[PDB]
């Protein structure tokens, strides 16, 4: 790989090359790859210098530590590389308190609870026809069969967009947080954009009770957001729709997969299902985003210097040895399942309850109809990393004559 010249001010001991988009033993999963970060020979606050340079926390409590800080750590340049945390203007998240604040209660009037709660018969009707129609041919590619359509038609509903317009949203959010090199993070986020602009004036001459027009409608600081705000809020909104459950679910899906005893778990104890979400969204946990530093800090005795980047994973605080014993095991009854997978601070996602409900009525809906599956022989999942990991591919079979319709 190519590293960036070591700064001055960085000590070289503090030098470990991780390169987040690529990881080193990614062949053993990216969960895993990530927890290298984590062995004794690391120290808890290192610099790396791919993709240009910057530092990352490695443990629980600093992560949390810096993510409670905005003073010092502002979430103006929340990406890595800096270009894409530049080109990054996504609201609520490129702001700092107080000012997201007004904008955070609005994307949680179109995302929050009472959404999903509304929304709750729509999901469960989606997850329980996509199972059936899967269950009988004994096969299926999880990622694009299930993982894919599911939220991402629930999120269209939501949004009042055309269920054909998903390839091309989809390219495009991918290529924010899993870049190929095909365009710049500026270019996708104008693709992005472009897309969204008509779609805005439309639904702010014409309001319907999308969520894009309740957004593009809605008031923050006492008077009505502008086109510009609305189309920013609006990027992230298809980002969390497009490109987080939807990865999360084949991790958790190949996990069971293998896991013929938690399946079974599951299947007779279903009051178990909302604390075996809570479990595997700790350890199939897949965000890494960061903060820039306001200015010159020391923090737990390394010197940070003003316009530094540091990656605070939250995919690493719950896999610490320090928070959770036997960080990589996938205990259903853990006493405290501990983790940042929906961020820390005053930055906390908000589409993590209705990313919840669709993870729990998966759980339900899938191994009700589908109990017995397992990976296709010889087939070789992988994985992939970046602001958002994912899964490649996800081949399952099953004998139809085990399943069940309901
Ligand atoms: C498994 C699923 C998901 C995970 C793991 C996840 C994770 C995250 C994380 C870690 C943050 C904080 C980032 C930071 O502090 O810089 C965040 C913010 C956010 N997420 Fe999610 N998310 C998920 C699903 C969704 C969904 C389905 C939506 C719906 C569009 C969504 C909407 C948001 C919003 C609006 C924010 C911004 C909150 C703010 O800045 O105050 N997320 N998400």
């Amino acid at each position: 790989a190519n590293l960036a010249p070591l700064p001055p001010h960085v000590p070289e001991h503090l030098v470990f090359d991780f390169d987040m988009y690529n990881p080193s033993n990614l062949s053993a999963g990216v969960q895993e790859a990530w927890a290298v970060l984590q062995e004794s020979n690391v120290p808890d606050l290192v610099w790396t210098r791919c993709n240009g340079g910057h530092w990352i926390a490695t443990r629980g409590q600093l992560i949390r530590e810096a993510y409670e800080d905005y003073r010092h750590f502002s979430s103006e340049c929340p990406f890595i590389p800096r270009e894409a945390g530049e080109a990054y203007d996504f609201i609520p998240t490129s702001m700092d308190p107080p000012e997201q604040r007004q904008f955070r209660a609005l994307a949680n009037q179109v995302v929050g609870m009472p959404v999903v709660d509304k929304l709750e018969n729509r999901i469960q009707e989606l997850a329980c026809s996509l199972i059936e129609s899967l269950r009988p041919q004994g096969q299926c590619n999880f990622t694009e069969d299930y993982a894919e359509p599911f939220p991402i038609r629930i999120f269209m509903l939501l949004a009042g967009l055309p269920e054909e317009d998903i390839p091309h949203l989809k390219y495009l959010t991918d290529q924010m947080t899993r870049p190929d090199g095909s365009m710049t993070f500026a270019e996708a986020k104008e693709a992005l954009y472009d897309y969204l602009i008509p779609i805005i004036e439309q639904r702010r001459q014409k309001p319907g009770t999308d969520a894009i027009s309740i957004v593009a409608n809605g008031q923050v600081n006492g008077r009505p957001i502008t086109s510009d705000e609305a189309k920013r809020m609006c990027g992230l909104l298809l980002v969390g729709g497009l490109d987080t459950v939807v990865n999360f679910l084949s991790f958790s899906m190949e996990f069971l997969a293998k896991s013929p005893e938690h399946r079974q778990e599951l299947i007779e104890r279903p009051e178990r299902i909302p604390a075996a979400c809570e479990e595997l969204l700790r350890r199939f946990s897949l965000v890494a985003d960061g903060r820039i530093l306001t200015s010159d800090y020391e923090f737990h005795g390394v010197q940070l210097k003003k316009g530094d980047q540091i990656l605070l994973p939250q995919m690493l605080s719950g896999l610490d040895e320090r928070e959770n014993a036997c960080p990589m095991h996938v205990d259903f009854s853990r006493q405290k399942v501990s983790h940042t997978t929906f961020g820390h601070g005053s930055h906390l996602c908000l589409g993590q309850h209705l990313a919840r409900r669709e993870i729990i009525v998966t759980l339900k809906e899938w191994l009700t109809r589908i109990p017995d599956f397992s990976i296709a022989p010889g087939a070789q999942i992988q994985h992939k990393s970046g602001i958002v990991s994912g899964v490649q591919a996800l081949p399952l079979v099953w004998d139809p004559a085990t399943t069940k319709a309901v």
